[PDB]
């Protein structure tokens, strides 16, 4: 089983413990690891912060510790323009000239793969997107006849019906990518005045009209597109989404007035770190969506969605249970990567507890 872990670059930023560095990770905890947002110069892959090339160093490293680790380079991501990927990927030209310069950055900077994040693909993209990965693929495959290790190439892919449907060929990518990241946390929040779990598990037959905003659905739909099961990856949650509460009400449907007020450390309205939370959970009073399966807390007029250590585990035995290919968990760093704020003397207990039920049978 694969477990799938992105690195975000900017957190190097945050103060304090918020703080995060490429060598804070456990190099045995993940057997992937994704370093968080290339840019694209002049159609050209290229660094983003400024110092990248220096946690390009520090994250490969790891594969000293662990031979067996593989470290990939995602591209695109929330700060890229998808019109952006949109005017590359749509003329021949640009295209190749982006793929070309691919391998050699990879090889340079000692990655393994390839992800592309391009976030969200339009009506109008689908054509392109399905020949970016083809030729792509196609690209990686010649560059091995030189002797080394073939490249990886996956991608992060909505889980949202109608997102799918509109941008993405499924049938088509899926057979040249190595594996596909499904982002299946991003069911709810999306600016709709009433409070809600961004990454339920399933169904939670109380009042429907999305019925498809759950990982369960996102995943069968999936596998009924054409996607095979051994390159499916399912998206797990390591930050939860806040909300600043517009009445005293708190259960299903409860008014909402915008997101929660910002993290001591990450400082972003409506999101917070495991680690956040682990602080705010402290004088808050806690619930959980039985049908759906995941946790939500409130204190004062914050309310939060967020993903513990048995709804994570309970996701896994889900993606074991439906024979996928592995975990993909968004935010190393935003996981308890120091281990000091969750309580448990343990670090990235998130990340773990998804590691200890893909090692379980
Ligand atoms: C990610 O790569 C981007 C593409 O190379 C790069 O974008 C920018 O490229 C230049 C470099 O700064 C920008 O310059 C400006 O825009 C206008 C002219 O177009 C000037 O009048 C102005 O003085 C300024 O120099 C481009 O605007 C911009 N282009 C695009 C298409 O986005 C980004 O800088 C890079 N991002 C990071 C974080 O490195």
């Amino acid at each position: 089983y694969k477990l799938i872990c992105y690195y975000t670059s900017w957190s190097q930023y945050r103060e304090g413990d918020g703080s995060c560095f490429p060598d804070a990770i456990d190099p045995f905890l993940c057997t992937h690891v994704i370093y968080s947002f290339a840019n694209i110069s002049n159609n050209e892959i290229d660094t983003w912060e400024w110092n990248d090339v220096t946690l390009y160093d520090t994250l490969n490293t790891l594969k000293n510790r662990n031979p067996k680790l593989k470290t990939l380079l995602s591209v695109g991501g929330w700060n890229f323009g998808p019109e952006r990927f949109s005017a590359i990927a749509s003329k021949t030209q640009s295209r190749r000239t982006f793929i070309k310069s691919v391998p050699p950055f990879l090889r340079t900077h000692g990655f393994d793969g390839l992800d592309l994040a391009w976030l969200y693909p339009g009506r109008r993209d689908k054509r392109h997107l399905t020949t970016l990965v083809k030729e792509m693929k196609a690209e990686f495959i010649r560059e091995a006849q030189a002797g080394t290790e073939q490249l990886l190439l996956s991608a992060a892919v909505s889980a949202g019906k109608i997102a799918i449907d509109r941008g993405y060929d499924i049938a088509q990518i899926s057979r040249h990518l190595d594996f596909i990241s499904l982002l299946t946390y991003d069911f709810h929040g999306a600016w709709r005045q009433t409070v809600g779990h961004h990454s339920p598990l399933f169904a939670g037959n109380e009042d429907a009209s999305s019925r498809f905003s759950n990982a369960d659905y996102a995943v069968s739909y999936m596998l009924r597109l054409g996607a095979p099961a051994n390159k499916l990856v399912m998206g797990i949650p390591t930050f939860g989404r806040s909300f600043t509460l517009a009445s005293s009400k708190t259960d299903v449907g409860a008014p909402v007035s915008g997101p929660g007020v910002p993290g001591r450390f990450t400082k972003e309205k409506g999101i917070l770190a495991y680690y956040e939370i682990c602080d705010f959970l402290h004088g808050a009073t806690t619930h959980r969506f039985r049908d759906q399966q995941v946790p939500y807390a409130t204190k004062g007029n914050q309310w939060v969605a967020y993903d513990d250590q048995e709804s994570v585990k309970n996701k896994a035995r889900y993606l074991k249970n439906r024979q996928l290919a592995g975990a993909m968990v968004w935010a190393l760093d935003l996981d308890d990567f120091r281990g000091t704020f969750c309580g448990q003397n343990l670090t990235f207990p998130l990340t773990s507890a998804v590691k200890d039920v893909l090692a379980e049978v």
